[PDB]
């Protein structure tokens, strides 16, 4: 049997659940009959990105309709879709293409989870859970519910739950202190930067075996820069509300996972509108999309020398902005060091 604590066991069982991986793929409209979980390859996803990149170029620049048609057929043949009784939409709408780039981001993490799952499991001297936990190469520990560390994080969750996102409540079911192998080391050079904050990052539970083993990462070279609001970086938020929405939970599936990472922001390049950033301006270390609401700067605390914006959602003086909430993007995989993983319970208003 498992040596791990119960909460951790329930976590491993949850992130490695095969049923959830298929549910995700069905929601992305993949044909599971023609494309089973085990057919997924990194090479395959790379090519699909390249295809989406070209089609995006043809739409923007007015390429022949025959070109867009050919590209759509190649994409749908590479990744078989199931549209039921409806005709398959062509990749001719820039919003649909963006939807498809997001699908590939998720498939990258799902592919990692399955590969790990079917990996070295022959050992009989270990419990399956213990074996899969070790594959994550991440030390996971339960944060004590009554300690200061936990108190602060609960305060951060409660106080930063935005007004327009109050279509559900949020209960912190469990808090885990995570430490990925060799991550503290690759982040060492960034402790030299100022403006290091404890930000949020939400994602589907199906992405967590990938996030924990490979860490958070920027999209591959093949992905179109356009597929992302502020270019190809790593996104965070200061309002639990905003990140929580990327968990993709529902009334029928209410438990979501959410990360708290320390991010070395330094001098931020403030933007009020989207921008397909390739180069970062000299002297800038990250991008910050300004929102109409942000935690109250008065209430900002520190946790191990890291700023924690646990203030209540106050309206900022900026009005000419397109964003409702702030977004933080770093463009180097080493500018972040993951700290906590929270198990959240979304109570939907009925
Ligand atoms: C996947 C993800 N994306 C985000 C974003 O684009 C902006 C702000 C936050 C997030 C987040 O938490 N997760």
């Amino acid at each position: 049997k498992s040596k791990l604590a119960k909460p951790i066991q329930d976590l491993i069982k949850m992130i490695f659940d095969v049923e959830s991986m298929k549910k995700a793929m069905v929601e992305f409209e993949i044909d599971l009959q023609k494309m089973p979980l085990g057919k997924l390859s990194k090479r395959q996803i790379q090519s699909a990105y390249s295809i989406l990149n070209e089609v995006q170029q043809a739409v923007s620049d007015g390429g022949s309709e025959s070109q867009i048609l050919d590209l759509s057929n190649r994409f749908y043949t590479l990744i078989p879709h199931d549209f039921g009784m409806k005709k398959p939409p062509l990749l001719s709408n820039l919003e649909y293409i963006q939807a498809k780039v997001q699908m590939l981001d998720n498939l990258l993490d799902i592919e990692v989870a399955y590969s790990l799952l079917r990996g070295g499991n022959e050992d009989g001297d270990k419990d399956p859970i213990d074996i899969n936990y070790e594959k994550l190469r991440t030390d996971i520990k339960v944060v004590d519910k009554d300690s200061e560390e936990a108190k602060i994080i609960k305060q951060y969750v409660k106080n930063t739950h935005a007004a327009t996102h109050n279509a559900y409540d949020l209960k912190v079911v469990e808090i885990f202190r995570i430490e990925r192998e060799g991550e503290s080391q690759r982040y060492k050079p960034f402790k030299q930067l100022h403006n290091r904050q404890l930000l949020w990052h939400g994602s589907r539970t199906t992405n967590f075996a990938g996030i924990l083993s490979q860490g958070l990462r920027i999209a591959p070279p093949e992905a179109p820069v356009t597929g992302y609001m502020f270019g190809k970086g790593i996104y965070f938020a200061d309002m639990v509300s905003k990140s929580a929405n990327y968990c993709h939970t529902s009334q029928a599936d209410p438990i979501g996972l959410i990360l708290l990472g320390e991010v070395a922001l330094g001098n931020m390049y403030e933007l009020k509108n989207a921008s397909h950033i390739t180069k970062l301006p000299k002297g800038k270390h990250s991008v910050k999309g300004l929102g109409k609401t942000a935690p109250d700067p008065t209430a900002t605390t520190t946790l191990d020398g890291v700023e924690v914006p646990l203030g209540n959602g106050i309206s900022t003086g900026i009005n000419d902005t397109c964003l409702l909430y702030n977004e933080y993007i770093v463009y180097d995989v080493a500018q972040v060091n993951l700290k906590y993983l929270l198990k959240l319970k979304f109570n939907y208003k009925t």
